[PDB]
């Protein structure tokens, strides 16, 4: 018994990845409900709660993650936004997960190489316009290490 | 399924859609496949349904352009996001009708352009168990 619409949830869509280049951890975690669920990639263990939250994206913060996104598109079932992500950050200090995880190799620099990602999200969002789920669809196929 | 393979299927769904053969599109569900197209309206489900779902798209004749897709690390997943145009007749009537766009001028020269992003979910064999396609209203226009 409310609802937002495409137009709202598709500009939502587009904040998220305008708040994550503008690298303020607050701003980012306002756009989340207070136990909003994120699961980046999809196929891990969720990262729930504002704190956790925070704690996942410091580290992408700190690699100077730069997003350039897609135009959104919207479901018609009152929650959702799907959005494509090319994004661009240091190697440092994410990618070493990422390699102990089995996802990539390891470059050589490492201070000075960059990560190549690319995402498709799938966000849920409430009447009040928060987040109370994303899924962000990656794999090791899309995530790639350039120079 | 590898995510290459399962990539490719996905590109395989938007070729087998512009090719226009009706079976062979089909013949990428598993038998109790449940497609949803658009989100938020009823589930289609059955060899059957899918059918009666794709006939009116193939004499619209629908053209897929496929971007590059991703996987998930989930084994079961690849998302792909498609933009397609098809002529306003037969399907566009029913959209209008809706309210999803507005009855156009002619309308056996009008096109429709649709931008969606699919949720594949896919088995061991890649036969499609699931698939979402999430586009809106304000994802569809009416070409002339």
């Amino acid at each position: 018994g409310r609802h937002m619409n495409e137009f709202a949830r598709k500009k939502r869509a587009l904040e998220h990845s305008r708040r994550i280049n503008a690298g303020d951890l607050d701003a980012i975690i306002d756009l989340y409900a207070p136990d909003a669920v994120l699961e980046d990639p999809v196929g891990l263990p969720p990262v729930t709660g504002h704190d956790a939250l925070r704690a996942h994206y410091e580290p992408l913060l700190a690699a100077h993650l730069r997003e350039e996104a897609a135009e959104p598109v919207a479901g018609q079932d009152a929650t959702h936004a799907l959005i494509q992500i090319s994004s661009v950050m240091d190697y440092l200090p994410v990618g070493p997960l990422y390699a102990e995880r089995g996802w990539l190799k390891a470059p050589d620099a490492p201070g000075t190489a960059r990560i190549h990602r690319t995402a498709m999200l799938v966000i849920r969002m409430d009447a009040s316009g928060l987040i109370r789920h994303l899924k962000s669809y990656w794999g090791t196929s899309d995530l790639t290490v350039l120079g």
